């Protein structure tokens, strides 16, 4: 039993939390090569979340708007 995403999205997407492209993620290769990790650089808005991604680039990502969750946190980040 646990919390639902949103719930999830709400305790876990937060300034510095490591991530990946997760299961809604429609987003091309904006991830930026292949398994790319990216940084959370701001708070929930609308139920979208801002990532700088390693490889460079900064976009907005659903987790929760839309009912959809394209991030999962990153290997290695457990907080």
């Amino acid at each position: 039993g646990r919390e639902n995403l949103y719930f999830q999205g709400l305790k876990y997407m937060v300034p510095g939390a490591r991530v990946t492209r997760g299961l809604d993620w429609k987003w091309r290769d904006q991830d930026g090569s292949p398994q790319g990790e990216g940084t959370v650089t701001g708070e929930l808005h609308n139920g979208w979340i801002d990532v700088t991604w390693d490889a460079g680039g900064s976009n907005s990502y659903r987790m929760g708007a839309e009912g959809k969750f394209d991030l999962k946190l990153a290997p290695g980040y457990d907080p």
